[PDB]
DNA sequence: GACAAAAAACGTCCCG
DNA sequence: CGGGACGTTTTTTGTC
């Protein structure tokens, strides 16, 4: 029957994408960690996460796609929709 | 646990993860399709989808592994768990 | 299945 | 600092 939990839902989705916390959480660390040192270029993100430099510019690339970070001459800045997304993951990660 | 919870979970995925959620959703349409139509092959499905026989054997190959369909000399079924994970995330793929 | 090729991913370096 | 890009490696795709 229909996913009446949160537990059901996550458990019914790592069946079609079995690294989903995964991509969840390492997202969620992205975005917490330019929250915390804005503005802050790819080269310094990528060595404080110990993420190749290549994989860091690609997500933030895709983040930035989802309006969520501003990439700017002097480097990264979370958006209003990144700032609010942040405040829901707090919540919603501690369930998860 | 509460209907919320589940909601801000989604509504969270939907703007951090699109690009996995439309794996999730192409995979899941695979799963809908064997559940009219089988037993059918990958020749006829890939047909029956606007995909090529190739992209569809990979898609087919990952379900296999995750015990979702069964590959037999007459073609594709359900198994049990992708019976029951159709029914689970019937709701949600639809409000994505 | 095989056999080939194309596309994607990745690690660095290039510049102003 | 980011956009652009080159060479290499890996994964996906086409074809039958
Ligand atoms: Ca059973």
């Amino acid at each position: 029957s229909n996913a009446a939990s949160m537990n059901q839902l996550i458990q019914a989705q790592k069946k079609l994408l079995p690294d989903l916390l995964l991509v969840m959480q390492k997202r969620f660390e992205i975005l917490q960690y330019i929250r915390l040192t804005e503005p802050i270029g790819r080269r310094s993100l990528s060595a404080s996460l110990g993420i190749s430099e290549r994989v860091l510019r690609g997500e933030v690339q895709f983040l930035k796609e989802q309006n969520l970070v501003d990439i700017k001459t002097n480097g990264m800045t979370l958006t209003e929709e990144g700032y609010e997304l942040l405040s829901v993951l707090e919540d919603t990660m501690k369930d998860v």
